């Protein structure tokens, strides 16, 4: 019998909706505050605008204020800090983010830039001190990067209990395969992280009954590895050609579906699975800096 | 037959020897220069108080200058901030650390404490920014806690690479299982973690080639769940009806390849590393 889809479309949506409701009622509970988030943007890039715009949308459907400041290519390494200085100062602002990759003339260092953020209002999780605490089990008030965040979203949405589950977890970026460790790990899950150096990968993905996959490689897990009843999830996004689409290219996962979804219990396609969740994971960080504030 | 044993007190004792002609000579190129480590202890307990004279006679053996400071049981949080701003901004000291666990009549928020310590003084590397670097793979600019330090150190004894091992580390403390895992990724294992909510442990622990245990159980790991030909490396130190490991030992060497003894694996090895991580630091200050 086939796996439930995880839609994460309208799981988003309804997440987004919620957020909503929560942020309305902060407002009549305490008049004047305001969420607040910010963007901080270097250069002009075209698939940034894109992405930025896309957050700053759904942060005023949410009743989220979101400033965006774009510094232009001219701009310098010092000049990006002293924004940094001057957001982490600004007590209106509750999250910021920096977008990346920065687009400037000169060179600047993307980590030290980052890791300039302050800790309390660092939305995106990825600096150092944030993932020192997700990493060490501070769940209660550290952020969590967008991508993980849904992945462990979509599990919960399961109703199967984490705890004392198998969770494997291949691929271990800093923006996915690390953290989502270390929230199956905080969530009583026994973990195994595997990579590019992981011999025998296949007899590893076999042994979870959580899957989490982000690994850039199209369709590289295959449906005979996935242990029967696992629940899959699938962070890939990788473009392939075919003209039988409206815009000649199709999305397809780090998994492969078609095979997948006759042994898991629960997958998530692509498009359409762990993608819309990820700006209004941001949203409820934004949401969570803001009533950490509000004490 | 049994496993090759794994000797800590004679690798300790060569890293010892090593990082004192490395003291000796820092010294003959700049001359008064002392690399120097403060420990700042809260209360009297008894095991901490042998914990730190092993460390301040492993340093004084070096050439190190170690102090210690030891605050009554009635100290606040506020007073323990006190002394770690003296620390930080004191540029005689080149590292310190605050001996866990604190012993204090007032609640004291210890990651609180530990996260105010500079972090290029941080050499038990406990701060969140070091954790933090060493969660994500950044082992250029961080300093690793001292066990699990030791611990990648008796790996590498055995010569046998890491890269490509399925490792099993039991426990997720932040002072060894978490950082252990760390470690064991960042060198190429695939890893797997359990703790106490772990279901079937015995079948997890027989899948590894590398294993590391630091539980605080003792002789709870038997030698059954060993995969034959592994590395077993034992963290444990338990007081029962003499000390024992977290291991069975008796058992668990005549499956393993390599074993770490209790005492006398884990233990002088920690004391080592983090003599080491000290030099560090007094060549990082000496630029
Ligand atoms: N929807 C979203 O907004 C979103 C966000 C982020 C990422 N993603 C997608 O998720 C995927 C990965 O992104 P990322 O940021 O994690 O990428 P990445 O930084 O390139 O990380 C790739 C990871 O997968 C591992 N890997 C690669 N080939 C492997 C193989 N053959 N077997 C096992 N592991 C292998 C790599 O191992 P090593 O560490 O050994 O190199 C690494 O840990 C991409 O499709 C990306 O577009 C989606
Ligand atoms: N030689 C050295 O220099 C040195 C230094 C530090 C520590 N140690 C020793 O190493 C041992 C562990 O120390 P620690 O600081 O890491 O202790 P700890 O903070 O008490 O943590 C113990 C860890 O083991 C897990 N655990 C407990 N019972 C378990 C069980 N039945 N099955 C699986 N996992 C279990 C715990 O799970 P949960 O997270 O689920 O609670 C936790 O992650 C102790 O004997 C300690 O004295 C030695
Ligand atoms: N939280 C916390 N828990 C702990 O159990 C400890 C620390 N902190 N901090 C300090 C740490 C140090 C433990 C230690 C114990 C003993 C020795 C040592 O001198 N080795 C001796 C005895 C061997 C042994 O007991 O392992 C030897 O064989 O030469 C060195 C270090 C133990």
């Amino acid at each position: 019998a086939p796996a439930e889809i995880l839609n994460g479309k309208e799981i988003s949506a309804q997440i987004r909706a919620r957020l909503k409701n929560q942020v309305t009622q902060l407002k009549e509970q305490v008049p004047g505050f305001t969420p607040r988030l910010a963007i901080l943007q270097v250069g002009n890039r075209d698939d940034s605008n894109l992405y930025i715009n896309v957050k700053l949308k759904a942060a005023e459907e949410i009743g989220i204020k979101a400033t965006h400041i774009k510094l232009p290519r001219t701009t310098t390494e010092s000049e990006v800090m002293k924004y940094i200085t001057s957001l982490n100062e600004d007590s209106t602002v509750h999250g910021f983010l920096v977008q990346l990759p920065l687009d400037s003339e000169n060179s600047i260092n993307t980590e030290e830039v980052i890791n300039a953020i302050a800790p309390e209002k660092d939305v995106d999780g990825l600096t150092s001190i944030n993932a020192g605490r997700l990493a060490r089990g501070d769940l209660n008030d550290c952020f969590i990067p967008c991508t993980p965040k849904g992945c462990l979203e979509l599990i919960k949405e399961t109703g199967v209990p984490i705890a004392g589950r198998h969770a494997v977890v291949v691929g271990r970026s800093k923006i996915v395969g690390a953290p989502m460790h270390d929230l199956l790990l905080w969530n009583n899950a026994t973990v195994t992280t595997c990579h590019s150096k992981t011999a025998h990968l296949d007899e590893e993905v076999n042994k979870g009954d959580i899957l989490v996959v982000a690994t850039g490689q199209p369709e590289m897990v295959k449906g005979e590895w996935i242990k029967p009843g696992a629940i899959v999830i699938d962070c890939g996004i990788n473009y392939v050609p075919d003209d039988k689409k409206p815009n000649g290219r199709k999305v397809v996962g780090d998994v492969a579906y078609d095979e997948a979804k006759e042994r898991a219990s629960f997958i998530t396609p692509v498009p359409g699975g762990v993608g819309p969740m990820t700006v209004a994971m941001l949203m409820q960080s934004t949401v969570e800096s803001a009533k950490r504030f509000l004490e």
